[PDB]
């Protein structure tokens, strides 16, 4: 039974389902990246997908801010449990004397909603969305999915290191774990390799700048520099601080049903059942606020578990999945913003071939 006959086998169905115009896949297993590329990156010019394509992940970029933000941990510019207004004074007097940073990488803060309001459009309209905002919970107590909460964490890391975020992603993370085809904004030389997404509308669309985007849902990748990332997550970086950062995203806070909460990283048990993966990244789980069941303290999660995360822009859907204690990752990136629950699937067909 040939990797390569499992991996159509779980692809085509979303192909065809979905329409999807291309579709990168990358796995990791045996220490060796394999690549299945399907279709084009713009209908309207000739090349097709590989492995060097560029796709918006959306959301899978807060694994890199989540990276960042350990770092910075590392590097001594803060401790996961410090206040938000220690490293934010403008937020004196505010809900942010009570949360933690580790609360606004975990979307526990207490009710940050999914998306800024439309009107928050400025820097100036951030700060005085945050110094404003009232809790609709307790510090800790539930966890709410949120592009404000992390992209404040990321934000609020890179200045206790005296860097803005960007720079702080393009000159010392992305440099140092060896990522040479990561971007949050793609430059020249690279446009010939940056795909079109194709929006449920079918029209040819791209991200354009948001605020916190770059934290939230910025970043432009291949599956062959995605998966280059997963493997760092498995067999780890020869860089030490950048190792000690990618451990610490196993740091586990809290778990709602069969799902760990991690920095970036969302985990569970392997073996893990498909209906628990799928419950995990359900809208009921994504889109509504859920009451955590709370660790006592934070706890780093092991090798034995399958760590997640799923991505979408206009035009574009991304989901990562690895186990490291078994060598296997897949990375399917497409430019076709198509169900998560499709996604889950065809990775589980994937993994379960792969780590039986
Ligand atoms: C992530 O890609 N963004 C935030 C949120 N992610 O949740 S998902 O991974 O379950 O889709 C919704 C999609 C997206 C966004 N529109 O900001």
């Amino acid at each position: 039974e040939p990797m390569a006959n499992i991996v159509e086998k779980a692809v085509q169905p979303l192909l065809e389902e979905y329409r999807i115009p291309g579709m990168a896949v990358a796995v990791l297993k045996e220490g060796k990246p394999h690549y299945f590329n399907y279709g084009v990156a713009n209908r309207e010019s000739g090349r097709r997908i590989s492995e060097r394509t560029l796709f918006e992940i959306g959301s899978v970029s807060k694994t890199f801010t989540a990276t960042l933000g350990t770092y910075a941990v590392v590097k001594g510019g803060f401790r996961l449990d410090d206040k938000v207004s220690q490293h934010a004074p403008w937020l004196q007097n505010s809900a942010f004397d009570r949360v933690t940073m580790a609360q606004l990488a975990t979307y526990s803060a207490g009710g940050l909603p999914l998306q800024f309001p439309d009107a928050v459009d400025s820097n100036e309209r951030m700060r005085q969305y945050y110094r404003q905002w009232s809790p609709l919970y307790a510090a800790g107590t539930h966890r709410e999915y949120s592009n404000p909460s992390i992209g404040l964490f990321g934000h609020l890391a890179a200045s206790t290191l005296g860097q803005p975020f960007r720079q702080l992603m393009s000159q010392t993370l992305l440099p140092k774990l060896d990522l040479q085809h990561t971007y949050l904004e793609v430059p020249d030389a690279a446009m010939v390799d940056y795909a079109y997404g194709y929006s449920k509308e079918d029209k040819p669309v791209r991200v354009n700048p948001g605020v916190l985007a770059d934290e939230a849902y910025g970043i432009k990748t291949s599956a062959a520099d995605l998966i280059k990332f997963v493997g760092a997550n498995m067999t780890g970086s020869g860089d030490k601080a950048v190792q000690q950062a990618l451990a610490m995203t196993r740091t586990g806070f809290y778990s709602v049903g069969e799902m760990t909460q991690g920095l970036g990283w969302e985990s569970y048990a392997y073996p893990v059942t498909e209906q628990a993966l799928l419950a995990g990244n359900s809208p009921a789980v994504s889109f509504k606020a859920n009451p955590v069941k709370p660790f006592v303290a934070p706890r780093v999660m092991g090798n034995e578990r399958l760590y997640n995360k799923t991505g979408s822009t206009n035009g574009f859907g991304a989901y990562v999945v690895f186990v490291p204690a078994r060598g296997v990752g897949i990375v399917m990136l497409a430019n076709r913003n198509y169900p998560i629950e499709a996604r889950v699937k065809a990775a589980y067909a994937i993994m379960r071939h792969l780590a039986p």
